[PDB]
C-alpha cells in the first residue's frame, strides 16, 4: 500500500481520549511513538482531570493497529496502514462480564507526520463497587489474539477477541471485545483474509510522575496466514 510506507521509521503518537463512565467525566492525553518495523508502541498516559475513575487496564485496547508488525509476506492483509493517511474509524464495544460496557468511537489518522487517536468513550451499566468502578483489578496486562476478518459493505474490517484482566483476588475480569474499522479517505484500502493479531503489553509507572498515569510498552505482530 502507499500508506504503509509511512510506517516504515519511527512515527510520533498523540492519544486524546474523552470519557464517561456512569457519569464519571474524565479526559486522557497520550503520547509516544511507535515503530511498525518491530510491531512497537512506546506510550505515556496522563489523566488530566484528576483521579481515573476507571481503572487504567480497561483502557488499553481503546489507546493504534497500523503499528502492529506485518510480515512481508502479510502486506497485502494491512488494512491498518492501508488506510492512511486519511486515517479510519474504530468503534468497539467492550462488554466486562456481569458488569458494564464501554462504546467507543475513535478517528486515528496523520495530523502532519504525527499519528493521532482521538476517542469517545462511553461506559454504562457499571456496578458501583465492581471490579471497574471499585478499582479490583490488577496494574498489569495479558496476551491477545486479536481475530481479524473483512467487512466488504462498509470498505474496511471487524474484529473480535477476548481480554482477560486479573483481578487482586487472583480471578478473571473478562472483557468481550467486538470492534468496526471503517476508513475515511478515498484511497485504495486492503481488505483483508482471516487472520489475527498478536499481542503483548507491559505497564509501568514513572517515578518521577504524580499525576494519575500509565506508561505502556506493547508489541504487536499479525500471524495466521503462511504464504
Amino acid at each position: 500500500s502507499k500508506g504503509e510506507e509511512l510506517f516504515t521509521g519511527v512515527v510520533p503518537i498523540l492519544v486524546e481520549l474523552d470519557g464517561d463512565v456512569n457519569g464519571h467525566k474524565f479526559s486522557v492525553s497520550g503520547e509516544g511513538e511507535g515503530d511498525a518495523t518491530y510491531g512497537k508502541l512506546t506510550l505515556k498516559f496522563i489523566c488530566t482531570t484528576g483521579k481515573l475513575p476507571v481503572p487504567w487496564p480497561t483502557l488499553v485496547t481503546t489507546f493504534v493497529q497500523c503499528f502492529s508488525r506485518y510480515p512481508d509476506h502479510m502486506k497485502r492483509h494491512d488494512f491498518f496502514k492501508s488506510a492512511m493517511p486519511e486515517g479510519y474509524v474504530q468503534e468497539r464495544t467492550i462488554s466486562f462480564k456481569d458488569d458494564g460496557n464501554y462504546k467507543t468511537r475513535a478517528e486515528v489518522k496523520f495530523e502532519g507526520d504525527t499519528l493521532v487517536n482521538r476517542i469517545e468513550l462511553k461506559g454504562i451499566d457499571f456496578k458501583e463497587d465492581g471490579n471497574i468502578l471499585g478499582h479490583k483489578l490488577e496494574y498489569n496486562y495479558n496476551s491477545h489474539n486479536v481475530y481479524i476478518t473483512a467487512d466488504k459493505q462498509k470498505n474496511g474490517i471487524k474484529a473480535n477477541f477476548k481480554i482477560r484482566h486479573n483481578i487482586e483476588d487472583g480471578s478473571v475480569q473478562l472483557a468481550d471485545h467486538y470492534q468496526q474499522n471503517t476508513p475515511i479517505g478515498d484511497g485504495p484500502v486492503l481488505l483483508p483474509d482471516n487472520h489475527y493479531l498478536s499481542t503483548q503489553s507491559a505497564l509501568s509507572k514513572d517515578p518521577n510522575e504524580k499525576r494519575d498515569h500509565m506508561v505502556l510498552l506493547e508489541f504487536v505482530t499479525a500471524a495466521g496466514i503462511t504464504h
